[PDB]
Order: structure tokens, then C-alpha cells, then sequence
RNA sequence: AAGUGUCUAAGGGCGCAUGGUGGAUGCCUUGGCAUCGAGAGCCGAUGAAGGACGUGGGAGGCUGCGAUAUGCCUCGG
């Protein structure tokens, strides 16, 4: 998974580009598995993880970092 | 001829032998009861107390959490 550190250099855009980019990856993921070719079911969890990371870091940003 | 004379058990009773059922007794316990010594003595429109509905790779309940959903960040151990 993408590390906080590594995360807290882009600006805000490359952050929101991140996160569209994690949410079409859980889509993915989220299709591969209800149609049954997900071996690997831990990556759901990390994608959400993952989000859940950049939107600390958006909110965190907004409000006086 | 006259006379004397057993036994059996369809079922039943008593006593043993050997089983069944049942869960008393004995011994226990992540459960209670009564106090003592320290704290803290309020929470809420910055939305409470308490909930409904969801949330995990696999159905449900409990517990955690809230679409960032058994979790996110920071500092400590
Ligand atoms: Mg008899
Ligand atoms: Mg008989
Ligand atoms: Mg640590």
C-alpha cells in the first residue's frame, strides 16, 4: 500500500487524481470478485484502505495540516 | 376294594444377581451478593442518552466501526 509519507507530497490535484484512480481500481476489483476471478481478496481491502488514506490526507490538508 | 400320598404357574408376591431411565449427592466455576478504601461526580443544537440500517473473503448472532465503515492519521509503549 502507498505510504503517508510518500503521499504527502502531491499537491492536490495529483491527491485527487490518486483517489479516482484507487475508486475505478476498487470498482475492478469489486466486479473481478463477484464474477469469480479474484484469487487474491485481500486487495479490496487495501484499495479501501488506501482510499480511506487520501482522504485523511485531503481533510487533514484543508484543515490547517 | 378302602385308605395315604407328590409335582406343575396362565398370572402374581418376596429376596437376590444384572441392566435401563433419571439427574439427586459430592467436588468445581470467566457468575452473583454485601461491604471497605480511593476517584469522578454530569452528558446535550459543535446534535446527547438510546436506536434502525449497513460494514469483514465466505450465512447468522455478539462485539467494533459508519459509505474513509473489525477501520484512517499523529505521537508514545
Ligand atoms: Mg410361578
Ligand atoms: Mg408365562
Ligand atoms: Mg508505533
Amino acid at each position: 500500500g502507498v505510504s503517508p509519507g510518500e503521499l504527502r507530497e502531491l499537491t492536490d490535484e495529483e491527491l485527487a487524481e490518486r483517489l479516482r484512480e484507487s475508486k475505478e481500481e476498487l470498482f475492478n476489483l469489486r466486479f473481478q470478485m463477484a464474477t469469480g476471478q479474484l484469487n487474491n481478496n485481500r486487495r479490496l481491502r487495501t484499495v479501501r484502505q488506501e482510499i480511506a488514506r487520501i482522504y485523511t490526507v485531503l481533510r487533514e490538508r484543508e484543515l490547517g495540516l
